[PDB]
């Protein structure tokens, strides 16, 4: 995949037609989810994982420039183990959450490479730790890009998230400048106002100030709007 | 005492009558100062100890819930070494303004058990050093809570003070996020405008989205506002 | 020099007119630029040589109590070592940009002291490196002064320059405490505006708040302005 990506699209692991749907849009890169996207049971994360691996082959072979990426469960959940059976060569990459050191992210790639599923991993740097932490696991050589992920982060620290976003602008900072610091490309946090295209332009526009390259995006209509910033 | 309080207020300790008047606004946590509350007169201090002890022994029967605290001057002050004296293990917790290295808190804390008092450590992080070694401060056991002091932390770098704060922001948001890091309770900056209570309102809301749990109190008025952001 | 340099103007080391106006607005301190203000040529950066040696050494004899610098090019640029001819004994000091580290400017001081040149490093630091190691760069005994560069800075990270300044904040923050950390004096980001007094009033006033003692100027009416913020 190319070392730039612009825009990230998700859609849920457990959902072949919107799976199917990703490519409308043009993202520059898509993110098939095991996580968050889909419940916490051990039974909903089985039931996910034949379905993103089907939707993942069949994505691939009708948008063969798209880079598509899987997202696994945390290293320390107790879904990780068994995702890592849903990954291919194919995939551009896998994207592992909650990061929290770089040893964490040496087991990630090792344990890829056990399987023989060599994937450079794309970091999710969205807790207390993981931003401390952002140098030391972006570092690891197998870590080609990261995302801030401002939600879970305020989660974790008890904050509550604002417009503005200066709640998060010390460790979004943070974050772009360690992106930089050990050649990672980073990604721009989510915006979950989908009613107003003003709204993501404004924090498109923070993003792209502070240096990150590329944009989360949750809704196709914010792929266009990516576009204008980043790049 | 509690791991969260919402608000702390403060009340002058050579003011024996103040101290009494502390439960009225039923705050979660009252500190009687010894520190910047009452001049810096080598005589002013040692007058103000017997006042701080008679008033606290007896503000903890009357409300033995309360979690009640004493806040001594400096570890390198002139002060500290008799303001120790002052403290019973009745207390709730000590306060110690201007800790800037985790070895001064150990040093604290060893000092405190040496004269017998089993007093968990409220730090106080309010300058340069402070909030640049913030973690380390807060990692040592006996510290269970922690304030970010934008007063003495601006006066310290040759900064000022704003009603945004933005010049205080980097340091706030790095207090928050070591305290998240150690399990330590963080609690926010004071308000010195006492006539206003929208400025008191958004400031706690900064404060809130930041990750801090709880949050100064000079005034009884600002606890009940406290009290709608902040638990 | 004094230990507090509330202005800084500069001016390009290859016109030898506009240096010997320097001294008009009364600075406390003034660069003759070899960096950024000259071409990056050969022949542009061989050419400016002898006009800011000869110019500088003219300005000295003019004002003997003046503070005058020269900023040479960076430290891994190819104009570095010849640009060291041009600094002499009886300079204030001399501005090295871009420094990212702490050996770097160990580098420096080593040259400097093996040429016979007792000359204080006023350091660069505006790019990621330079921000990140900044209070490993001003703990160099030489360093006496160092000079937050927003422009090379969100340059260096792919960011993008606003008035507001938040894409900043952080890395302008961080130099701030390092410096107080440190003991060295920070100087504040220079404002591109000149056709407006109040932009620069409303950043001067920023830096000052954050703890910067001082501004770089690039327009002598930018003098009196920071005067009315710093000292
Ligand atoms: O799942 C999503 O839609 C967005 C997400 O995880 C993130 O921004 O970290
Ligand atoms: O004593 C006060 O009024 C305020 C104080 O200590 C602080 O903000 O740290
Ligand atoms: O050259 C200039 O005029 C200003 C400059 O380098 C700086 O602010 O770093
Ligand atoms: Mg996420
Ligand atoms: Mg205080
Ligand atoms: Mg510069």
């Amino acid at each position: 995949p190319p070392a730039l990506l612009r825009s990230v699209l998700f859609a849920p692991g457990n959902r072949a037609d919107l799976i199917a749907k990703l490519p409308r849009s043009a993202p520059d890169a898509v993110v098939i989810d095991l996580e968050d996207a889909v419940p916490g049971t051990a039974e909903a994360k089985a039931a996910a994982r034949p379905v993103a691996h089907d939707a993942a082959r069949d994505l691939i072979a009708a948008a063969p420039h798209l880079a598509v990426f899987v997202r696994v469960n945390a290293l320390h959940s107790p879904y990780f183990e068994d995702d890592l059976s849903v990954l291919t060569p194919e995939l551009s990459g896998v994207v592992v959450p909650k990061l929290e050191m770089g040893a964490e992210a040496r087991q990630v790639a090792q344990m890829l490479q056990e399987r023989s599923l060599p994937l450079p991993i794309l970091a999710g740097l969205e807790t207390g730790a993981g931003v401390w932490n952002a140098r030391e696991i972006m570092e690891v050589p197998e870590v080609a890009w990261a995302y801030f992920g401002a939600e879970d982060y305020t989660t974790d620290l008890g904050g509550k998230r604002t417009p503005g976003g200066l709640e998060v602008l010390y460790a979004r900072s943070q974050v772009a400048l360690a992106a930089r610091l050990t050649g990672v490309a980073a990604l721009d946090i989510v915006v979950t106002a989908l009613n107003d295209p003003e709204t993501f332009r404004a924090d498109a526009e923070q993003g792209r100030a502070l240096g990150y390259s590329g944009k989360l995006c949750i809704h196709p209509a914010q792929v266009a709007l990516a576009h204008e910033y980043f790049g």
